[PDB]
C-alpha cells in the first residue's frame, strides 16, 4: 500500500480494530497471554507501548468474549509450576517491527517517468503462537507480515531538461511533519493488519483444537 | 524455505555469490558506493560487518566488470560539493533484518499431525536505489524480502494419548549447536538472495538508464 502525507495535519494514531463477536457462555478455562516481544527500530520506539498495550488489551477481549479468563504474565518463566497445571494454554506474541525512513524511489508511473519520491518503508513481521505450557503442544501459531506499507513524505518532479529545479531541491528542514504523518499512518495500518489477523485466527475452533487431550492430561472434569 | 539444523557440525559462513560478467572496456564514470546502513536483531551482530563487508566488495566488483571506477563515502554527507558535481550516481543501501528465536510451530504435516517443531524464523527486507546526488534523479531501486527463511532448531513428536514424553521436553541447554547453525544457515540464505538480486538489478541497462541526461548536465564530454 502506497499513501500520501501532509505538512498540514499530522493524522492521529488510532490503535483500535472493531470487534463483533457475542458473548459466549463462561467455560472455566483460563488462559494466559505473555507481555509481547516486539523489537522496533528507534523511530518507533515512542509508540510501541501504546501499540502493544492496545494489542493485548483487544486480544484478551477476543478470547473474554469466547467464554474464557484470561491471566497476562510477563514471560514463560513467570508461569510457577502450579500455574502451569492450571492454565489451558498461553499466547506468545514476537515480532521484528521497522520503518525505514528516507528511501528514495521512482514512482513507476509510465504515464508520468520524471516522478521521485522520498518515502518511509515498513519492514518485518509478527508472529504468534499459543501453546500448552506442561507438553509444549501448538495448539495455533499464525504470522502476519507488516513489510507492506509506503508512506511519499515527499514528491519531486524532474525538468523535461534533466538539472536541477525548485521541486527536486529536497529540503528536510520543511518535512518534520510529513514525516510524522508517515510513522502515524504506517502504524495505523500495521495496527489494522496485526488485529484483523487476530480475529480470523482467534476462533473458538482453532483455540479448542486440543481442548479434549489438555483436559484430560490436567484433570479438568 | 524451512531448513534442518544439526547438533553435531555447525554449517560455516559462507559469505559469497559467484558472479560471472565479462570485462567491459572502461567508460571513463565513477560511482560512490555508500557504507550499508542494515540494523539488525542482537542475535546478528557479530555477523552483520562480515555480512556488510562482502555484500559491498561483491556490489564493487559488479561495477567494475561493467566498466565503472568505484568510490566508497561514509555516508550522503561525506561527499563534498565537488564529489558530487563529479561522480555518475551513488548506490544506498538500507534495511531491517533480523532472527526471531525459539518460535513453536506446529510443522502443517497432515500425515504426522503430532510433530511440532521450535524454529529461528527471518524477518524484514533491504532496500536499494542508485541516485544522481545533484538533481536527486532515482536512476534505478529494488528491493529484496529477506523474512522467508526458518531453520528447525528442534522437532517434537507428542505422544498418541498426548501428555509428556522424552521428545517434548525442551531443554535450551542442549541446543547451543542447533541455534549456532540455525543462525549461519539463515545468513547464508538471506546473503544469496540479496546478492541474486543485486545481480539480476545492477545491468548495463539499469545503471546508464539516465546516461545522456547525466552526462549533459555535469559537463561529461
Amino acid at each position: 500500500e502506497r499513501m500520501k502525507t501532509s505538512s498540514e495535519h499530522v493524522t492521529p494514531l488510532d490503535f483500535n480494530y472493531p470487534i463483533h463477536i457475542v458473548q459466549a457462555p463462561q467455560n472455566h478455562h483460563v488462559v494466559g497471554i505473555l507481555t509481547p516481544r516486539i523489537q522496533v527500530s528507534d523511530n518507533l520506539k515512542p509508540y510501541i507501548d501504546k501499540f502493544q498495550d492496545a494489542l493485548i488489551n483487544q486480544i484478551q477481549t477476543i478470547f473474554e468474549k469466547r467464554g474464557y479468563q484470561v491471566l497476562r504474565f510477563q514471560d514463560e518463566k513467570a508461569l510457577n509450576a502450579q500455574d502451569k497445571r492450571k492454565i489451558f494454554s498461553v499466547l506468545d506474541l514476537k515480532g521484528w517491527v521497522g520503518i525505514l525512513e528516507d528511501l528514495k524511489m521512482n514512482l513507476k508511473d509510465p504515464n508520468n517517468p520524471n516522478l521521485d519520491t522520498l518515502v518511509d518503508q515498513s519492514s518485518g513481521s509478527v508472529w504468534f503462537n499459543f501453546y500448552e505450557p506442561e507438553s509444549n503442544r501448538v495448539v495455533h501459531d499464525f504470522a502476519v507480515e507488516v513489510g507492506t506499507f509506503q508512506a511519499m513524505t515527499y514528491t519531486y518532479k524532474h525538468n523535461n531538461s534533466g538539472g536541477l529545479n525548485s521541486s527536486n531541491s529536497i529540503i528536510h528542514e520543511y518535512l518534520e511533519k510529513n514525516k510524522e504523518d508517515a510513522i502515524h499512518k504506517i502504524l495505523n495500518r500495521m495496527y489494522a493488519v496485526v488485529m484483523k489477523k487476530a480475529v480470523t485466527e482467534l476462533t473458538k475452533e482453532n483455540i479448542d483444537k486440543y481442548r479434549e487431550a489438555i483436559d484430560r492430561m490436567k484433570g479438568f472434569k
